[PDB]
């Protein structure tokens, strides 16, 4: 009935100046095939829309413009704080519907990240490649493409939820081994599962290994001029390594900004690298990859970073899979990134 | 009916070589009053019994010996891992009943700390002054004495629980007399006792204004049984109160080193938090058993355990809690004295 894996295949943006190589569908090829095969609609949700930054991004934008001129209903969702180039986006393509959204009318902290495409209720992409020229060509990204109509329909319902904010156990036995998790809690409705609870549960259930490629694993972030302390994911990682002997490899971005918090977290992680089975490598390249692999049997790909600001306020959809083949493909991706020349051991 | 405060008064050990001063009942005077007024029994629970280390402790030991010679039933509970001077304790006083206890027969990690005296179901002491000459004379300690029979009877039931391990809500919100006990570990709670872990974390999370803590170490990682154990529950409650709710927090902890990478890293983290939040950390080098927590100047917590994972997951102890305004204000002045003491210096390095 339902195909194993839900017809999902991994998508990558591997910049030519970087040493990352693979035979997966590229982000450019993914967006191009979605626009080409489109018959009725194309829905896109991202924090900001800035495709003209690279030549490949402008080509995707022009192909999307062609679809709009040929009757395809195209709607692009972007957060209110990415409204800088809104006038230029609508001037270039008057037939595209650009909508700014504010998902947090109470606190004005939550931001739309979504980071997914969906079209014709048949095809969809989901990952961490925003609708920018950087995410298409020059920034390393990781996502998932699928042409399974039930999965794309799930993403279309997420688009309905996000579009409604215009400014103007199924987790144990998923369908096809693939399921979505959502954020924030006040947008879950009655049926959707909070990504925070799923991620923490998978980290606590880890028996062997935890592999994470994220931007920053820090317990403290700055919610626009104010500090917010949220160590839930940070503690789950640390307690797995120390209390349960789980082998943990963390591939995170470089820190500084004279941030006392990020530096303190760096010294704490470096202190853990000397006595526990916790290894941390750092990358300096621009990298949007948000990847989590547990016991080589569960994979989690999203657009949010494992911090309190994202998982308490921001709006995003996260990809989850327990399909062994898709997990093994993601495991090979992380193994490549771990020993890459752009990943260096944590320095004191 | 029930007296406010449950007839509780603070008890301190202030060594003469230290600058700490107060008008509270001393630990020596407290133990002396318990031994003198004893009519039937005196029950004592501590990790170890080493009273002969100082002259004042040996004097208390001889008074307890005299009580045993006068028909008083004396039982001293000590942990099995404090069995060093057991032979000398029984040679000095053949009429005292010394019992070694192992509260964790499964894992052999939990230790008996109790740190309380109870006698005649009428009088009791509870705090962090063990039955040693150091805790009586040379080591700074803080405890509570009460002669309210219902409170001492509650503490006697804890003694019954611990003695059984021989080697051979509503009542928390409006307590009786504003005083109640919390207990540890979870596998010894029974059906009616409240876990000290949950109460401490709840009080820390409910803090609206101030959090004052005088403990040995506030670290998320300890060495339980040859292995490192990560437990940041109390650590996170403190930090999130300061960062997310703007609570003014003063932490008075002991000095660290031992080339411990974990304790050193935690030191750098706390000092990193001191630069942008209302969190101040001072360090003491003196010998100090004080385990004190004060929340919003309306809740006081005195115990013998340290706020770490080893204690609050394994060890057996009874913790004193009170919301009585008078007793809390007295504990608040104690912390204010300790905070600006000459033996407490701001965190450097």
């Amino acid at each position: 009935s339902v195909p194993a894996g839900a017809k999902c295949r991994l998508v990558e943006t591997l910049p030519e100046n970087m040493d990352f190589r693979s035979d997966h569908l590229t982000t450019f090829e993914c967006f191009n095939e979605i626009i080409t095969l489109a018959k009725k609609y194309i829905y896109i949700a991202s924090f900001c829309c800035n495709p003209l930054s690279t030549t490949r991004g402008a080509l995707i934008f022009d192909k999307l413009k062609e679809a709009s001129e040929k009757g395809i209903k195209i709607i692009v969702l972007l957060d209110e704080r990415g409204k800088r180039n809104l006038g230029e986006l609508q001037s270039h393509c008057p037939d595209i519907n650009f909508i700014t959204v504010n998902i947090d009318k109470k606190n004005n902290v939550g931001l739309l990240l979504g980071c997914f495409w969906v079209s014709d209720d048949e095809r969809c992409y989901v990952g961490n490649a925003s609708f920018t020229g950087g995410s298409i060509h020059t920034i390393k990204t990781l996502g998932v493409y699928s042409d399974y109509p039930p999965l794309a329909t799930d993403l279309r319902r997420r688009f309905d939820t996000f579009k409604a904010f215009n400014s103007a156990y199924h987790i144990k036995n998923p369908i096809g081994g693939v399921f979505f998790t959502d954020s924030p809690e006040h947008l879950l409705g009655y049926s959707r599962d909070l990504d925070t609870d799923v991620v923490i549960d998978k980290l606590k259930s880890a028996k062997t290994s935890i592999d994470i490629e994220h931007l920053a694993i820090v317990p403290t972030t700055r919610v626009d001029g104010n500090s917010y302390y949220w160590p839930d994911i940070y503690n789950s990682i640390i307690e797995a390594a120390i209390n349960r002997g789980v082998k943990i490899r963390l591939l995170v971005g470089n820190w500084d900004k004279n941030d006392v918090y990020s530096m303190a977290t760096a010294r704490s992680l470096d202190a853990l690298c000397v006595q526990n089975d916790l290894s941390v490598k750092v990358f300096t390249i621009q990298n949007n990859t948000k990847l989590l692999i547990v016991d080589d049997e569960y994979v989690h790909i999203t657009s949010a970073n494992f911090d309190g600001t994202h998982y308490q306020n921001h709006g995003f959809v996260s990809f989850n899979s327990i399909d062994k083949q898709l997990v093994s493909e993601a495991k090979k991706i992380f193994e490549r990134d771990w020993v890459s020349s752009h990943s260096k051991s944590l320095k004191i």
